[PDB]
């Protein structure tokens, strides 16, 4: 280890050799290239967002509005950029978030695998969709020793969200991320314009296929063998469909918490009074996020409601994403509280250009500039870091 | 003299004999100009700051939302920009900022020789930094009778340190300013895509090589001798980036104004706690800047920071640099309390396209507008111009 | 596989079912995006040609001055595409020209495996060059059933030339192809501008690694044995260059015959008095090509040639390349004579943005286009297409 | 220097050390890039010519319409480019053609002295101006060991004809070049547009201003002495362009020949009968030339009239200019039947991005890529490369 922003001596080192570097070094050029290099469905799935896209913009410019003040003469020589996330140790205050296709921002098609292998690489945890490829078993092997986490999309049968839950803990998950803002889908018009929407053709529904409760009750409602269902999913995304999107209730969340050691995370809370009483009721953390803006385009960015969230959280973890680009991003938001954040839309041109590879670059690169900016600006490790380092700018 | 302004008067008078200016005036055909006249590693690693940019350009912007405000029937016929500072009388309240690479700005490979020379023909004082191609030796004889300021980058070798800053002394510089922001690079995406670092191809290391504690411990390293390294800097290039970088602290502040006379300047303060510390400990000088925000892309920008740390500082002087690009800028940054301000990319532009005396055409440019801008508003010297005569702007 | 143009409704047929195509189907297409997909030194290798360029566009503007006669009620409603080469029936009359980088335009380093998959999935014949990363044994059996046939870059040591040629006759090779063109480098400013040269850090030299002869004359020459070779091949890169390029005399290619039963295929081949003196010397095929412009920009179009080429061949089998990008090239460079057409930057493009199946989605892509235009416009077979059914176009 | 292709290895050698090129490699970049480095006025002069420029542009499209036929299996392993002009061996059948304003192209202003000191590193010989800021005497001493040509602008005054012309002889010229084509200014509309017309401000008149006869017929006619003229030329910019152009006359060429030694080469011939009665006149050598379009639009490329040019001129040398780009154009012109080829535009572009060594780099990239085409494509000698080596090409 040493320090993350070591990163860049190597990548100087080989130029003086006469190796240069093969992938990009910025979003605006992992985007660029990255655009360019996948199928024209996959990109319209990533790239878009709901409506005019304006909130999923604006996450983005949040960020330009705010400083850190540099500190002189703090000789931040070494920094410990490490973070204790319900007992276990995250090298990295960094995490991959959970995308649905990302086997299809691969060309081979494995792109969650090589997500998980970056993961297992880097120390840099990774949280698998329920949407996937790859089972969530096998991803979980995948990610080695690196804490991994699953999330949940609560399906509209609670033995089959029960089976979800227990494959995860059994498999060794580190935590269940519930996702609030998801239970139907919001108006995508890079989507609908050519009716664009690939998990019903059968495509990212593995963990619903190898699940014994989803496999008898498809058997009950088709007749279609479990054999059957693994050659051609797509003879049950009609019945998926039906079933994928239960909008969670508070009831819910104690029923889940009564079946699962996992600690329970909360993604898509914005208002801090819905994590006020979440954090009174038993849950274990607070994951502040919009989608990215891909699901409502109602004009609130991430950013700005992390702030009270952080004050009303108290001393449970908040975790981040929405809006994350660069590595001056991810200092910002944890000088505003959140504990880890979370990487969206960087590692999904990461994994188009270069598969894992090119997954782990952006990891390693993100993380090599949040280690120089602290270092630079005074700032020796994340208890430093604190929310009177930042100035508001124009 | 009578006065900088007089500068526009020979630029028409050439015209009514048919003489055309061969070079810019603005600072946008200077740098659209000057880029496409260099080299690619050298546009790169001049043009390019530190992450997506943001903090260079909103350094630069920030000088969009202040106006000063006009004063009638002022006759400010006869303007006095001068400023005495540390016992010497500078002819203007500006200075060229140290560049590492200005050498290699101009094509014959001596630009750092050609600001010095402008300095000597224009009494705008001329920074060179630790890194240059002539000695510093040199260049304090190229600066004439001009006030010449020593840039230390404090190395990891107290010999060392000592070596270089008593060769300042001996050489006649009037102060030493010690730059606390850039004792570790920042991750830099335009550098890194091609893998560009000059200074481990042995470039601009002849203050290292002709210094006699560098060229004894680095013979005793590798067994090669002061010839051979004369010869070939690049052989000491690793040796050189093992001991760069020192992490200054408050002690090494204390300890280098004890070995020299030469007044003390802190490069690269914006929090007004540490420009507090510094001046209740003796240091001679605050120099507010971000470098650019070449080295650390945190958001904020320089000129933000300004107006709280000359209240901090009191009647200690505070030099500024960072964003600085007409003579507006100039006139901006004296009415906070500068007491002089430093100017960066523009005359690395000059260099590009006309060596000395592009850079002098830059300088002179520089002035005239900001003499000219105070002649018309009503201010007839630098003690007029007040916090209190600028209006914050949309 | 009753015709090549039955491509088309496997992906009409997939729309009527909601799932689109995921690559591009046009050349302009296919370069566009994959231009993009690939590092930036690939780009440079790959797209780059000799000199301004202008022989590489006038090889592909060649084609525009052609049209084919379309002759009505033919009832082409079976065509036959094969073509006998040297005693092996081609089940289409296209291959893959030899590209010695074609390994790094996919992104899992192994696009020459890739190619050599799709040659076995197609029937669509491989051309090995002798730079590659995979060993020319690997990439035989990698054909599976389709002819392949091995490229010589004639070295300046006949000990590693007749290895060479012993190691792919033994390995099931079908021809083996001299390309007379590139002995020497051609001044190309795209890779000249970045000082780009693959081969010089050690990539692509696999066969020159495990060949006995080169591992035993750089051990001779530096000291590093076959396993210091096979871990860091750059340690062998200067030797390579050392003997890499043999400028070919007549009397080699009398020498190349007398030692191998393979039918010997000279590549390169523009003026009619070397076709015929070839002929006359009993060599097997002549391969009309200039290299793409890749290595001259004398400024002849490869095209302009073939016409008098195939006269002065007689019987012998002439094969073309340098221009092609779509089915209505293939058939125009048949119906003036050649046996066979190979494709270049066209499959690298392929390996970019799909790697084998990318790969096979150009060439199917190419056969069904010159399987339909011969189907609407009334030729049933390559012998009823001759050069009196061409016209030329303004 | 064995070959001229040479010049390529140490390119590629340098970036395997991480040492990268400055300066750019093909015509389209060095005239990019120099244009934006030039002042306005120079840019104008230098880039315009005459009319709407279609000329111009007409001289370098005709290189596109000529294609060399590549000969395989010649072994030109080693070429020679060396040509005997008027009893000296050139090493490269290149020069530098005169330019009146080379001088101003480079940023120090002595860029004049700067193509001299190239000449003398690389052997192509210089010819200059009689229009020019060092003295023709200073010029020749730049040149070294090379040969070197005075390209006279006859005058209105036969006394100042005979000095410069015996001037020339005394300094060590080994050859007279009479331009015919420049006696009058033709409509120069990027000129006339911003009234830009330099030496009618007294630049570039040395050869004058240090000449006795010039001095002493100035001084009769406004009164002012050597010195006064030295310190001011403009003083004499009108009378210089009283007598700067006289229409030459056959009878002219008749008396120059009887009044020097040195060969006597006719510049801008384009006409067959010109060529056949300058050589029946015992004219030396025959310069085929438009002046790049410069100076009248009628329309004709030059290169149209070379093949006849040298079909009149016997075994009289013929030299060539006007739109050679690129070391393939080089080559087209020697096949045509020129002894030598002369390069304009693109070395006055050098000389704006890299003075003397600017000037260097685009001789030795033109002579790089002539050489290496030669190799490939099989030509070992001029002689080998003849007027049926071409192809016409669409
Ligand atoms: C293509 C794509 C698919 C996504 N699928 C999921 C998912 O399956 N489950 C989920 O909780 N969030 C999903 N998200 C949302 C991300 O977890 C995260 O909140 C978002 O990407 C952050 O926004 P940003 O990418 O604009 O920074 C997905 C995001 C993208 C870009
Ligand atoms: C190419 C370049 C190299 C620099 N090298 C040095 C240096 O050697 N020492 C130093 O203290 N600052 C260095 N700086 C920072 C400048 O002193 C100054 O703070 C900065 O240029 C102001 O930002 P601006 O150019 O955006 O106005 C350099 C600046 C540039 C543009
Ligand atoms: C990137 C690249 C590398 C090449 N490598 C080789 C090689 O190793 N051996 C060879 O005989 N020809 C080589 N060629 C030339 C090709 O075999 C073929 O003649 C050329 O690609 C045809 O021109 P086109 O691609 O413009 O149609 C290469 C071509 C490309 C694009
Ligand atoms: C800026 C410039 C000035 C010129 N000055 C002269 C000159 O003093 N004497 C002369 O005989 N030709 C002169 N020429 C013509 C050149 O010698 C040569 O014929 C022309 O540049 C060739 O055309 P090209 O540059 O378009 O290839 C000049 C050319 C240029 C570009």
């Amino acid at each position: 280890m040493s320090n993350w922003g070591d990163y860049e001596n190597e990548i100087y080192g080989q130029g003086l050799v006469g190796v240069a570097p093969t992938l990009p070094m910025s979003y605006a050029d992992w985007e660029a290239h990255a655009q360019q290099a996948l199928p024209p469905g996959v990109l319209s799935y990533v790239a878009g967002g709901s409506g005019d896209e304006h909130t999923q913009r604006a996450n983005v410019e949040a960020f330009k509005h705010w400083g850190l003040m540099p500190r002189m003469l703090m000789a931040a020589t070494e920094r410990d950029l490490s973070v204790e996330l319900w007992g276990k140790t995250w090298a990295a205050p960094m995490f991959f978030a959970p995308i649905g296709v990302i086997a299809l921002c691969a060309q081979d098609g494995h792109g969650d695998a090589a997500s998980a292998q970056a993961s297992a690489r880097t120390g840099v945890p990774y949280i698998t969709s329920t949407l996937a490829v790859s089972s969530l078993e096998d991803i979980r092997k995948h990610a080695g020793d690196t804490p991994a986490y699953f999330q949940l999309y609560y399906p509209e049968d609670r033995d089959l969200a029960e089976s979800f839950i227990r494959r995860a803990e059994e498999a060794g998950y580190d935590g269940l991320v519930i996702t609030l803002d998801t239970w139907i889908f919001g108006w995508r018009p890079r989507d609908l314009t050519i009716s664009n929407f690939p998990f019903l053709r059968g495509l990212a529904l593995t963990n619903y296929v190898t699940d014994p409760v989803f496999q008898k009750k498809f058997k009950a409602h088709s007749g279609v063998e479990a054999e059957g269902l693994r050659d051609n999913p797509r003879l049950a995304a009609d019945f998926w469909h039906g079933l994928f999107g239960h909008s969670v209730t508070w009831e819910d969340i104690d029923w889940v918490r009564s079946i699962t050691k996992m600690p329970v995370i909360l993604k898509g809370i914005q208002h801090p009074d819905d994590a006020r009483r979440a954090v009174d009721s038993g849950v274990d953390g607070i994951y502040c996020s919009n989608h990215g803006g891909r699901q409502a385009n109602g004009g609130l960015p991430a950013l700005d409601c992390l702030p009270e969230v952080v004050k009303a959280s108290g001393d449970t973890p908040v975790l981040f994403d929405s809006g994350i680009r660069t590595g001056a991003d991810v200092v910002k938001a944890l000088a505003m509280g959140a504990s880890a954040v979370g990487i969206g839309r960087p590692y999904a041109w990461g994994a188009a250009l270069g598969g894992s590879k090119g997954i782990e670059h952006v990891a390693r690169s993100l993380l090599a500039e949040a280690d120089l900016i602290m270092a630079v600006d005074g700032y020796r490790n994340l208890k430093e870091l604190t929310i009177d380092a930042l100035r508001p700018t124009r």
